[PDB]
């Protein structure tokens, strides 16, 4: 599975337009399913995002977690992460997971998140809806993972 | 070389108390990672993708117009971080990107590029290497990732 990880003061994220999740400190992770995911792929997204050194700890860079400092993550689930731009100019989303085994997969993860961290810090969306997400980019930092390496 | 491209209604960028320097309305923001051994060809493959990339509808048509097409705009932001790897551990390092002073070098190179084959005053960029803070409105949300490495 592929993971875009960005560190934020906050983001609200909102459909069609009405506030429906917020978060202020911590990540917000856009995770793309790659149609042969297993529950492996999962686990190691979920590892790396609850355990990511991405905060100065005041005087020493790249030392705090998210779990660490008590923050908050937002996972939005982005099947365009597949979307293969060698050939044209359309994209085309042929490695992506079918929308419906997409949204268990993508539930699982998210209990998953819950049982590793904290419950109340876990927010997501509306899984295959028009979202519109505010996002305060802190640094900004973003990080990326193909989890096929 | 390592891009994120974002689908925005609108972005505003502040470096440091907050100053801002930067924005754009509809179009797209960039995050732009330069690998150590970039040579150019890597670069015009990212220009290109960024300016001509379908990522909006029209009318009936899905993924059918880019940027250009709808004179919007892009904001190119350097991020040593895509190169921040974690195969090992949970602390990220750096190895793979390029050195700050020819990265900024790169960048700017990259900069012109960007404009020579778009427009001039479409094209709002960051502050190379500093700290800055982004507001960014994501449409969709749309996130299309392309490392150039794999060509
Ligand atoms: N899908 C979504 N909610 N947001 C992204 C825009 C996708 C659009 N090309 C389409 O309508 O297919």
């Amino acid at each position: 599975m592929r993971v875009v990880i960005q560190r934020v003061k906050g983001a609200i994220l909102s459909v069609r337009l009405e506030i429906i999740s917020e978060i202020k400190n911590g990540l917000i992770c856009f995770l793309g399913i790659h149609k042969n995911d297993t529950w492996e792929d999962a686990l190691y997204i979920i590892r790396k995002c609850l355990n990511l050194r991405l905060w100065n700890n005041d005087n020493k860079t790249w030392d705090k977690n998210v779990k660490d400092l008590n923050y908050e993550l937002l996972i939005v689930s982005q099947f365009t992460l597949f979307g293969n731009t060698k050939k044209g100019n359309k994209p085309d989303f042929h490695l992506a997971k079918e929308p419906n085994e997409a949204l268990i997969f993508y539930n699982k993860i998210i209990d998953e998140f819950k049982k590793q961290y904290n419950d109340d810090k876990i927010k997501i969306g509306k899984f295959g809806n028009y979202m519109n997400i505010d996002v305060t980019n802190d640094g900004p930092v973003t990080i990326y993972i193909d989890t096929h390496d």
